[PDB]
């Protein structure tokens, strides 16, 4: 077998709480609470960058021994900080990573963890003694007042892919199904996604139906035959309107087990929002820790990307997989965090789209043990490693 | 075997000669024609991007019945018009490749169409009835009187990977050679590139030698074995001094083959100028249609990537391979182009800046047989198709 060994998120210290939000847009809390199903916003320091926030996710979950191992590093992220240089290279050096390896990005929307971790598989096939590491970073940013605001979020999510997997085998069944539709993209020059309401839900849910449609095909399988699912979610409420699509003509039993691991899987990503990338992975996370899925079980995930491109496959809970989580630290992770008024968002939002320094703000002097962004100089973000 | 069974270019129809833009420059021609080895530098018409351009590579190279077959399409660029939508999405669609496909984008300066050929590979390993797209598109703008100006270039390579390669048999001996290095970057916001002069030379020749260096321990051969190189250059100058470092410790034989073997390699770049991802590619293609090298012998290739990455890997010709190239079609590619006037290649350059249309300096109604950009409404850039 082949797949995920070990995985981990970072999210970054602040939040805004949603009902507070709600409160200064002038809208009912319930709006966003429970319309849009958002119960806390990650909120992003400038110390916090895509390349800082992929290390802090990955670093927990690599060994000295690993190091050695490594034979790519690929960094999947619709928030680039450059176009040219890949934030694999800066990770790969932030980490210590042996120095014979691969390192690039993956784009593709919120896609593009999905092929890293896929084609991660079959690179190890022929290579028993290798591991790949792929992280998921982005930062989810709408703008102020701008009707994709409630859904924002930042973090990153790091997975070891490997021989002999601890957590899940990926099976040899995956499906993808592109088609070009403009619900969101992003064109040069443009600090905010652009967004087609009209066609945001619809192109969503067709990816889901059309990548499960041909997957259930190929496999002679039904959605009778998984533990659980596990999708990328723009926001809680979206996500739940497509999984009551996709099993509006299923059994009772099924839908009632589907519908639970859902609550299950979308846990995490109530208090933080959209990663994008990571969206699909975080759930994951929250799904295997959450809820209590046995050895051989198998969960069905589908993977979206805006623009479009969806990808149906399974993977199965590996014996003993319970012993390579720490629900323990993740609930610390989010629940150490610091709320922030609304008007300290705004600050630090605008403060974001302009990486302005500021210690103060960022409280930087907590980061001790970290990876943070700590200046850029002629045109090089500098990094503080954790000590 | 699987590897690369057919590959093909596109440049767009202008250029402007070297030797009045030096005049221009107030320089001595010589110093471009000779001391960076350029000839020609292609002129981008807004009608040509990224999409369009990779759309044309490719169509040439892809029957009805490829269509079928292709399970990913991948596009290698430093270029993108998107932070989000990966190009391989609006590629795929132009050419009416099958719905159940990846589409996404590899990010990591000029280095991205290696992984995506060599995972193209692993990829196809389990999956024999299907092919693999890959399209290296990009444009080398480096701004008017800056110092990368005569390096410029615009084009793209297209390279279908599949089961038994009528042309290069890709073998079993890539590494990479990582290494965190500012010789060349372009943060978000930044039009063109950022370049540290100190460091480009030792970047890129270092990439490589360490590369080699691993290689030749690894599989125990020695540049003796390779009837010639084929490697990534920014002009051909550069790629003159990286070859002349590599091979200075050869023998005789080997390094007079090589050096024959360079000219081949490097006689298209010189009428184009750098293309980034397809610099490497375009160099292939050169050398496989100017040399007459046999079936079995083997060629050692080079990619480099700014930041930096690079790769060492080989390939093996295949029987009958000159059956699949077309000389005739390049040559009258290259030679079909139109001069155009330092005056008007600086009028071309500023309007790609902003993506300003002119039916009339782009010459469209020449344009009837080709992909091109023909609008932009409501931020979604508009595709003429081949009648």
């Amino acid at each position: 077998t082949i797949g995920i060994d070990k995985i981990n998120f970072y999210v970054p210290k602040y939040y805004v709480d949603m009902a507070k939000l709600a409160e200064a847009r002038q809208v009912d809390p319930n709006k966003f609470l429970i319309g849009i199903g958002q119960t806390e916003m990650a909120v992003s320091p400038v110390n916090q960058d895509i390349v800082s926030m992929g290390a802090n996710a990955a670093k927990d979950i690599i060994t000295d021994e690993d190091k050695k191992k490594i034979g790519m590093v690929i960094v999947a992220t619709e928030s680039a900080v450059d176009a040219a240089k890949a934030a694999a290279v800066q990770i790969h050096n932030l980490l210590g990573i042996q120095p014979f390896a691969r390192c690039f990005e993956m784009k593709e929307a919120c896609y593009a963890a999905t092929p890293a971790i896929q084609l991660a598989k079959d690179y190890l096939a022929t290579r028993p003694n290798e591991k790949v590491l792929v992280i998921a970073t982005d930062t989810a940013r709408y703008g102020l007042n701008s009707g994709g605001e409630p859904t924002q979020g930042a973090g990153a999510v790091a997975m070891v892919i490997a021989h002999n997997p601890s957590i899940l085998a990926l099976n040899e069944d995956a499906v993808a199904y592109t088609e070009d539709v403009y619900d969101f993209w992003r064109p040069t020059g443009h600090k905010y996604p652009l967004v087609d309401g009209a066609l945001s839900k619809d192109a969503y849910i067709r990816s889901f139906q059309q990548s499960w449609n041909e997957y259930a095909k190929r496999q002679g399988k039904s959605l009778a035959d998984f533990a659980s699912l596990c999708f990328h979610v723009p926001f809680t409420k979206m996500g739940k309107k497509a999984l009551e699509s996709i099993i509006d003509n299923a059994d009772e039993t099924t839908q009632e087990r589907l519908r639970s691991g859902y609550e299950d899987a979308v846990d995490y990503n109530r208090y933080v929002g959209n990663i994008y990338t990571g969206s699909l992975y975080l759930s994951l996370i929250s799904l295997l820790e959450n809820r209590d899925l046995q050895a051989g079980e198998t969960i069905g995930l589908f993977s979206y990307g805006s623009g479009s491109v969806v990808e149906f496959y399974s993977a199965t809970l590996v014996e003993g997989y319970k012993d390579h989580l720490d629900q323990a630290a993740h609930k610390a992770l989010l629940n150490n965090r610091t709320e922030v008024s609304v008007d300290a968002y705004e600050t630090f939002f605008k403060r974001f789209d302009d990486v302005e320094f500021d210690e103060e703000q960022d409280a930087v002097h907590e980061d001790r043990h970290i990876f943070y962004l700590s200046n850029i100089e002629n045109n090089v973000r500098e990094y503080h490693r954790p000590e």
